[PDB]
């Protein structure tokens, strides 16, 4: 999982 990647959140930018
Ligand atoms: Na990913």
């Amino acid at each position: 999982v990647q959140v930018g």
